This record gives C-alpha cells, sequence and structure tokens, in this order.
C-alpha cells in the first residue's frame, strides 16, 4: 500500500547521488517533470485559439519552469525563433533543446501530442549564445520524451538505458514502469506517410514494396502512421518495426527538425538499442548549421534499417 | 462565469422534454455518461497486464451501469458471446449494442482508444433475446462513441444531429463544444492499412494510387492510420477524407464488427452528412444474422466515398 | 463493478419520474450539482486574496449556472443587496435563496466551508421581485448544502427524507452514502460560541452549566464549536447533539440569516427529525420581512432542544 | 505561466544543497511528500470501514513509502504497538515519529484531519532500537504536519523557519505559499474543550474566565475547538492566540501523545515564535520514557502564554 516503490524523483535523486553530481542536473529533471505535469493537465482538460494558445502555453511553462532551476543558460524552442539565453542571475552551465508540444496541428482531431527535449553541457568558456546548442546529439547528457496519449509517459534516455514512466494523475506522481528498456532486432511493423508515395527516392521505394509483397513470401509488414512523431516513435520503442520520414519535396533537408525532434529520438533510439539515420549518416553525429535546421531520419529496430540501408547503399 | 453553459446533462435532458418521453432514454443516456467517465479515469493511469485487464474493467462498468439505469432489456458487447439479458426487475425497452473500449491492444502503445454504442428501442413484443439485437443500423435511436485521446470527447448522434462534448476532468461534466457537426464533402486524407496491398481487390487499388498519384496535378492525398478505428473515425469526421477497412482474404467479410463498430460510426457519419458503405450496399440497410457477424466500410466525406463507389461500379 | 449503483443524477431524475413534473426542478437540482463541483474544485486547490475572491467566483457560478438552467425567476444570494430578478427568456418558476460559501472567511486557516441553499416555487401571480422570496421555510421545496471539509459531501433535503451523497472527484459524481438520515434523539456535545458568555440570556446559561456539570452523576458533554455554520451543523446531523447561536446584544436578532443560512439547516434539521427553535418560536414558521433577516437558531437533536426551551419557558 | 517558481520538491533539494547534505534527508523529506499526496487523494474520495481502514491505509503509505526512502532506521507510529525497526538493506540514519491520520474519529463528520511527524538524526551507536526513538523533541532536526482541511496543506519547520506550502492537486505539487511564518505576538481565540470544565486545574479555569469576562474590560476571547488537533494549531499559528488540552481527568498525562502529537506542533510553535508548555515546563525538553508517552500542552501566541504560566505561578 504504497506509491509503486521508484517514482521519478526518487530515481532522479538516486542516479544524481550515484554520479556525484552537484545537483543542478537533478534541478533541472525535477523542473522538467513539474513542467510536463502542468502541459498533462492543460492537454488532458483541451478547452475548459487551443491550438495556438496551448502552445504556447506549453512552451511559456517549460521556459519559465526551466529558468527557475536555476540550471540553464540557452534554450532552444521550436516556437521561438532565436536561442533564450538565460539572465546571469538564473544561469547554469545546461543548455536545452526542446518542442514543448509536438503534434499541436493534431489537437483538434484528439491525437496523441507530446514534448521532447534534449539536454547539453554547455561547452564553452564564451559568454553563452546560440553558438552552444549547435552540438552533435552524441555530446546529449540526458533526452527524452512525455507523450499525452491514452495516459501520459516519460520515456528517459541517459547514459545507461532508457526508462519508461507513467503519470499517475491521481497523486501527480511519475511511477518507474518499464526499465532498460530494448528495442526489438527485428519488428513487423513499418511507419510513414504514403501520400509522398511519388516524390521518394528509389530505395524508400523499394523497400516498402518489398514489406508490402516481401520477396521471400513471408508475412507482410503492419502499417501504422498517427502523423504525431511521439507517437509513431514511441510504438516502435515498444513494439518494434521502423519509423520513416525521409527526403522528398521537403528537399533532402526533410520536415523534422535536428535539434529538438531527431536528437532527442534518435539518443533515445541508440540507448535502447536500435538505429537512427538519415540513410546515409547517423543522425547523431550531424554538426549542426542552425538550431532550426531539419533532416531525414530512419530510426527503429536494427534489423530493419539494416535492411534500408542495404537498399540505400544499393542504389549507389 | 460558468462551468460551461451547456453540459450533457443539461441537453440530454432538454432534448428528452423536447422529445415528450417518460425519462427512461435519459436515464439511460446519463448512465451512459457515468460509465465513459469511469472508463476514461482508469485509461487516463492505465497501470497505477494492462490490456485484457482494462477492457474486463470497462465491460464491468459499462453492464454495471447500464444494468442499474432500468432502461436495458438487451445488452449486445464485443467481450461476450452471447447477448445478456437483463433480468426482469431492471428491463427496460432498450438493446444497446457496445464496444467496451475499442482498441485496448494498444494501451501498451498508448494510441487513443475509445466506447462504441449503439442503442436500438426494442419492438418485438416477445422475452428478451438475442433477436431484438439483429436489427438493421438504420433502426438506431443513438449512437455514438467516446474517444479516450489526448483529451477525452463523447460524440453522440440522434435523429436531428450530430454534437460533440469535451470532458473537463476536474469537474467531470461533458460540456458541449460542438454543434451539428457536419463533414467536409471532400477531405484530403484517406486512411487504410497498407500492409494489405497484397490483398485488396482492384478498386480499392485504383482509388489508392489515384490518391498517391494524381492524374492531374493535384496534391496528392495526406495518409493517417492510427490502427484504432475510434481515433481513424474521429479525425475523419472533424477533418474530411476517408477511412476504409475494406474486404480482404484475412478476414473476407471485413474485420469490423456491424453491431457495435460499424453500425455506430456509419450512423454517426450519415447524420454528419457524409457516407458508409461496404463498397456494394450501405452499412446502416444490411439484416444481422449474428450479433458477432463483421462487415466492410469505408467511410468519410460524401465526394470521395462516392469516388470509390464509382470505380467498385467501374468494374463490370 | 461500478461507479456507484446511486447517483445524484440517477436519484434526482427518479425522483422527478416518481412525482410527475415537467422536469424543470429536476434541471435546477443537476445545475446545482455542476455548481457544487466547480466550487469544490477552486476550494480544494484555494491558491494555485483567497477570502473575498473566491466567494465572488462562488456567487459567479451559482448564479450562472442557475439563470442556465431556465428554471428560476428570483435568486437571494448573501453576496448581493437585492434579489436578483431572472431575464423572462431564462424564468422558470423557482426562487433559489443561498449561501455561495460559507464562512469563507476560514479560507486562510483551511477550515471546513460550505454552499447552502432554499427553493421556494413562485406562487405569487406578478412580475417576479424580492417579494416571492420572503416566504417562511415551512413553504421549501428543497433545501440543503454541500459541505467542503476533508472529503465534500451534498446534504439534500425534500419532502420525503434527507439523503447525503459522497463526491467522487476522480469521476465528478455524487454517490448516495446515507439514505434518510434521522437524527439521534439525545447527543453529547453542544456546539456554541462560549466568548460571547458575558451577553447570553439566563436560559442559554442554566443550560451550558447543565451540559458541563451534570447535577446527577452523567458524563458531560463534549463541546466543539468550528466556527463554520455548515461543518458545525453537519456535525450534528450525524452524530447529534445541539448546535446554538443565541440573540446576545452584538448582533441582538442573532448573527445567521433566516433565508440563506437558517431555514435550509431548519428543514433539513425538521426531515431529519430533530427540532429547529428560535429559542420562542420554530425557524420555520417566522415569515421574513426584508431578504437579508437575521434570525437566533437552536438546531438538534429533540431531546436536547426540547430540554432547552424549557430552559426558556422556566423563565416566566 | 509557470508552476508559481518554489515548489517543495524544488526548496527541499535546494535547502539540501545549502547544508551540504549527502541528499539522505532529501530523500525522506520527497518520501514524505508522496505519501501525503497519496493520503490527501484517499482522504477526498471518503469512499468511492473508511474510519479503520482509511487510518490503516495512511499508515501503510507513510511506513511502505518511508522505508523506501532508504533513510530510516526506526518508525513509531500512533497505529503500532512497536517501534518499526528497518531491515539493514533499507536502512538510513533517520529516526521518525509520526501520525499517519490524526482525527481519523471525525472523518465520519469530515471534520479537517491531518498527518504530524518528527525527525530525528539516529544518535547512539548501537543496533537501532525503541531507545533511539526516546530523544526531547529539542533533538528534532525537522517535523511539521499536512492538514486535510478545505485545501490540503504542508507546514514543514525545520532550524532555520517554518514554511507553508499549498497542495495544487491538479499537477500534484506542493507550491511555497508562505514563508518564514512568525505567530502573532497575542491573538484573540482560545481554544479548549469546555466539556471538561468541572476537571480543570483552577489556573486553567482563572484563565478562562479571564478570557469570557475580561477583568481591565476589553473585549472578550472568540472560542474555537475544531476538536482536530492539526485544525486547532494550524488556526492558532495562521490568526494567533492559544490551544490547549491540559490535564484533567485524563491525569496529569493529558490527551495528546508526546513523540508525535505534541513535539512536532512544539517544534513548529517555537520555530514561529510561539510557546508550548505543560504549564509546568516547555513541552520539548521533556525526556521521553515510552514512545506512546502522553503530555499536557499548551501552546500558541507569547503574550497570551506567558499570561497563563502567570496564573500558574499564582497557584503556587
Ligand atoms: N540524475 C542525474 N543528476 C545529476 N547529474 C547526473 C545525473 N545522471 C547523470 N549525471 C552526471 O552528473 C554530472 C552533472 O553534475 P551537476 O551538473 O553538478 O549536477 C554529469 O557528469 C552527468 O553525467
Ligand atoms: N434526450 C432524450 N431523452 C429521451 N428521449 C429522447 C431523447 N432524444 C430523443 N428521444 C426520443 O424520446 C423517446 C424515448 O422516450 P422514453 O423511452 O420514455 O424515455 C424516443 O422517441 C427517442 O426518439
Ligand atoms: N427530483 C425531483 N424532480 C422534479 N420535481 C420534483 C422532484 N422531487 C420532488 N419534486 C416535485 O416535483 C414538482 C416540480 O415539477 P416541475 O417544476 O415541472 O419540474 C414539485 O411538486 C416538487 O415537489
Ligand atoms: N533539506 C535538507 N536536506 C538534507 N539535509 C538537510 C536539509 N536541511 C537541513 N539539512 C542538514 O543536512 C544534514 C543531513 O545530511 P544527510 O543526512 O547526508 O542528507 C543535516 O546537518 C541537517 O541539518
Ligand atoms: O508531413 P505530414 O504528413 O503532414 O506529417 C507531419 C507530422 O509527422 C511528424 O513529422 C512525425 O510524426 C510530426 O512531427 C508532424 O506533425
Ligand atoms: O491493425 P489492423 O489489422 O489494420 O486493424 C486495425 C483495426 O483493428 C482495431 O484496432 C480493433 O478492431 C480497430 O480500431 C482498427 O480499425
Ligand atoms: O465566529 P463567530 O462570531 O462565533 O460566528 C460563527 C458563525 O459565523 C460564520 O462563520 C459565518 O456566518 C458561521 O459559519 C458560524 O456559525
Ligand atoms: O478529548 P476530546 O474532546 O474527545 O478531543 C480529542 C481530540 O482533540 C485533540 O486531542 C486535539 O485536537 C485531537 O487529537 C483529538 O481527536
Ligand atoms: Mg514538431
Ligand atoms: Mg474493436
Ligand atoms: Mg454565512
Ligand atoms: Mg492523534
Amino acid at each position: 500500500f504504497d506509491t509503486n516503490i521508484v517514482t521519478l524523483t526518487r530515481f532522479v535523486m538516486e542516479q544524481g547521488r550515484k554520479a556525484r553530481g552537484t545537483g543542478e542536473m537533478t534541478q533541472l529533471l525535477n523542473s522538467l517533470c513539474t513542467a510536463v505535469k502542468a502541459i498533462s493537465t492543460a492537454v488532458r482538460k483541451a478547452g475548459i485559439d487551443q491550438v495556438k494558445k496551448l502552445d504556447v502555453l506549453s512552451n511559456d511553462l517549460v521556459i519559465n519552469v526551466l529558468k527557475s532551476s536555476f540550471a540553464t543558460c540557452v534554450l532552444v524552442t521550436e516556437e521561438d525563433k532565436n536561442a533564450i539565453i538565460v539572465e546571469p542571475e538564473k544561469r547554469g552551465k545546461y543548455v536545452v533543446c526542446f518542442d514543448p508540444l509536438d503534434g499541436s496541428s493534431n489537437i483538434d482531431c484528439l491525437v496523441s501530442i507530446g514534448t521532447i527535449f534534449g539536454i547539453y553541457r554547455k561547452n564553452s568558456t564564451d559568454e553563452p549564445s546560440e553558438k552552444d546548442a549547435l552540438q552533435p546529439g552524441r555530446n546529449l547528457v540526458a533526452a527524452g520524451y512525455a507523450l499525452y496519449g491514452s495516459a501520459t509517459m516519460l520515456v528517459l534516455a541517459m547514459v545507461n538505458g532508457v526508462n519508461c514512466f507513467m503519470l499517475d494523475p491521481a497523486i501527480g506522481e511519475f511511477i518507474l514502469v518499464d526499465r532498460n528498456v530494448k528495442i526489438k532486432k527485428k519488428g513487423s511493423i513499418y511507419s510513414i506517410n504514403e501520400g509522398y508515395a511519388k516524390e521518394f527516392d528509389p530505395a524508400i521505394t523499394e523497400y516498402i514494396q518489398r514489406k508490402k509483397f516481401p520477396p521471400d513470401n513471408s508475412a507482410p509488414y503492419g502499417a501504422r502512421y498517427v502523423g504525431s512523431m511521439v507517437a509513431d516513435v514511441h510504438r516502435t520503442l515498444v513494439y518494434g518495426g521502423i519509423f520513416m520520414y525521409p527526403a522528398n519535396k521537403k528537399s533532402p533537408k526533410g520536415k523534422l527538425r535536428l535539434l529538438y525532434e531527431c536528437n532527442p529520438m534518435a539518443y533515445v533510439m541508440e540507448k535502447a538499442g536500435g538505429l537512427a539515420t538519415t540513410g546515409k549518416e547517423a543522425v547523431l553525429d550531424i554538426v549542426p548549421t542552425d538550431i532550426h535546421q531539419r533532416a531525414p531520419i530512419i530510426l527503429g529496430s536494427p534489423e530493419d534499417v539494416t535492411e534500408l540501408l542495404e537498399i540505400y547503399q544499393k542504389h549507389a
């Protein structure tokens, strides 16, 4: 008769103790947890406009609560044109890259939406600026996401693993429900917006055909595409398979953004033992040039991402 | 200011007053609302097994709260083999066909799931049995669904229209947010599990390729397929387009069941002003033989459903 | 299993059905329930000024949700100088006298506060005015209160009895927990603000000393006085004893007001089977002259109220 | 658009950093916060028996969640006859003395009830036992209480002050609403169960008379006595005055218990700058002999406790 032993607050504080931290990253991670519970509650009474305004309130809660951690120096949002450089009084050493509410366009239809964040330690000697945001994702300290779906889950990936925490909204505590999550090696679902079929490169084309009409005449792959990144990525982690948003007429730049959509999700993928590629390079090694830079991303189970990379290599 | 101006309790009772009834259907409709609020509650914590534990809880909540309205004589659940005949002391004159929790499968992946219902009046003077449930959905008195997605919505369709109500979980009250919902004439999203492409009839095949490669220089349609009927159908109703679960050889009579999944959603679509076909006949005119009868279903905006029906007819 | 077996929505509508009414009082009684759930919500956060901000919010919620029932023609609030006459487009036939939030004072000290109401039918064919509210509480159609204490309870008394309903805030539903509540004949707790002992008439003085020093070797009565009428009266109803707010020179007509505090609680007490006197006449038989008229009140178990009334009569 | 800057988690972690703690007392204080939110939620749906069973669940949540902190070695509850000595694997260095749910007898009447806790650092070299609980309250590290009233508040008193945190139940976060709370020097309310008037010593008797018929002929003191300790003590802290539960026929032992009712509350009182006396000695200096030992307590504003101590001294 308990609150199932490992709550998020407890877990973060123990992992901060084991790593002999200053308590600055714990304060930061405690602040993202308060922010996500305030966004989950606002998402759930979705109006008692509400896309533009709920995305605005979400932006405002993540920025104000993160400044209050006294742990950040630069903040990058999908919503703000330029980076937020924190006030010298509130400055800590972390750079945080976030999407306060992914899939806002889907709010009206009531589709699962989510918050995506990546945390970097500030590296330079220089007075904080946009430049400190621009590290490859290989340099991420912690990264993860909250999914506001049928229930709200937080997936936190750090250096040592991926852990899933389910909000108990009755007490406002995230409980550890799944630990050291590893993705399947080969799954059975492919996920892409097939309305772009005529824009696709010939490797993506060949692959999709291979999943629908398997040459070895095994069972085809199911298709699922919620059209909300956190939800398609999350389903992939749990059930297995591949998620694709390649280059097509959105240039070989693609739609999703590197710093706050692709990199957090790629870090979660490599940590649960899967892959994240642009088709050419690993997403985590790309050196950013802009904070709102976009990148192709293909991620998911290992044996499904390698099979497509083989087709990519066959078209060279 | 207020809680809302029109609640599902104010609305339901106002309509029973305008309609001049003994208050029995009102009781049934208020019992449905208590049941939805309770399942929403259980769905939003989920785990503080998931799948075949929550849908068992949901079966239980609905059966129990409906017998207590003293308004039902026959209940048909997805979960139960046979039609439940209510004890005479609790019998009323209605037959309710329901899906306790659609897409329960998806609890682990946290995808939008929902509750589906249709209410038929008993009209057959004889001791109530399965018999009374085997009516064409053209005979529905009321139908609708509750969607547990990023927020909870109850959509209810009756004689006079389709109305959408958002749950405010802070006060446990459904508030009318959308009045006399009517679907767009032509949409721009098609929704089908393309992984069955190996098995699709040619009318479905010409349609999808015309959606991906328009003969003229149209923008192709976007594709979305959550894999949960209430979420896909709700997006359709709200934003336009078409949802198809055609006949294919793995489940050659379609997958979805007529009484509790197909008919409520066909009725909601027809009152919103869109179409719902088998491909050969309309879903609402089919007469059941079995309470668990499956049926094919193509539904959505009138112009796009028509455009596929012509292709069905083009194959003769 | 269920949400509950009998909800305040099931009960209210079942009674309107048994009673054979146009469903107008039902609408009013369902509007009261929405209003109580919303104030409970605001009372339980309190501060995320308190006092004259929350009671202003509560005044607002009640007036607004009652006009919207289209069931009220005159409203009397503690908060407003004059009786509010409802616009003809929203007028119905009832007069509601209410205290939006009793004991608002105590929000800072976090003591149990409550909402008090009495409903009178208009019976006076003339354009509605204050006039219609100035009826003896013997004329009440329904009365009761909501108590925001450790849990929320709504107690409603009508013709046929007093029933207690507990709010389940998880589903926003009031569940019948106590049916046909009847008060104990003799209690063992007296409740008065003894700091006015300098000003009390001698009948009150002989009573209290007989409670503290029984002439025989009885156990003396315990004393409790929360200082919030709904909490003191609720304890009385539920556990027995007497609550006294006698006449004294600072407020010589008593403090508590007849229409919205005294009469509802006198009516609840009389249907629970206890007594409610001024000391000289019963509170329910007094005819108002002013909507904000004050009145003395002694109420509780029949044997203890009697025992003080004899001492009043012993002084002649 | 925030979660009003200083949440309890943030405050505790900063104060743990400033004191260069190991993070063991932060883990303990984070665990009492989870426990209090799980008890507040259970208290608020008070049954959807429930006195004996809710006090039992409360006991079980505080013990299981405190063991899980890995910060305690001995636990003393009102509910357990003997002290709980923790398992060597879960052992930390703190002794915690608590009342999991004060005022449970009042649950049926819906009176404010609360949780009271005192934390001691274990002092001996010896294998932990009842003996480590038995320190004077002068040796308390931290002490405080949660009040489940109109809203839920946590009052935390530590070496440097008293801070009041209001639960925002919407997000499950305690927000700092009042800091470095100091009690008034003289208030205007006295609080005692006057049903014991004939059991009272002559100093308590003289005092009460002095408050009701003030010799200097100033204004009498109001009386308030909820009969729930956390609620009478809390009202005293905020509004001022005195709270008394002296010796009478419950011997010069009194009813309230030293380790978990009186000492936490006395520590809060001295820290907000008031007094807590048995009439003879300060409650914080008493050397306990038993864990379930009782003690007289008189606490509140300074100028009111000294005035009574003068009367105590006059009766010698
Ligand atoms: N939960 C955590 N809290 C704080 N630091 C952590 C955590 N997990 C890992 N770390 C390591 O802790 C150092 C950060 O310390 P500081 O920024 O003073 O809190 C880094 O070496 C991160 O790798
Ligand atoms: N909100 C409603 N309440 C009750 N009956 C309704 C409602 N809306 C439509 N009806 C019509 O009311 C009749 C049901 O009355 P009864 O079964 O006595 O409650 C039917 O003719 C339904 O078409
Ligand atoms: N639950 C209830 N709903 C409606 N009216 C009720 C209820 N309980 C008692 N009544 C009686 O119903 C009549 C009110 O009918 P009407 O004003 O058309 O709604 C009155 O005679 C009240 O005494
Ligand atoms: N919030 C707090 N967290 C931990 N220790 C605290 C706190 N506030 C004061 N202390 C001091 O911290 C020491 C406890 O350290 P430790 O038990 O390793 O956590 C003691 O000297 C307490 O006085
Ligand atoms: O380009 P489309 O088909 O409109 O899909 C966009 C959606 O897909 C994603 O890129 C990935 O789910 C979302 O971030 C976005 O809302
Ligand atoms: O995953 P599949 O085989 O495409 O089936 C999807 C269908 O099955 C369900 O998940 C359950 O019937 C529906 O919600 C959905 O339309
Ligand atoms: O504090 P006093 O003067 O005894 O007055 C108490 C009375 O006033 C109120 O707090 C407000 O009318 C009542 O709830 C209560 O019965
Ligand atoms: O002795 P009495 O009058 O029953 O009062 C007991 C109540 O008073 C207190 O001792 C102090 O409020 C409570 O702990 C307890 O429930
Ligand atoms: Mg995005
Ligand atoms: Mg189904
Ligand atoms: Mg009042
Ligand atoms: Mg106690």
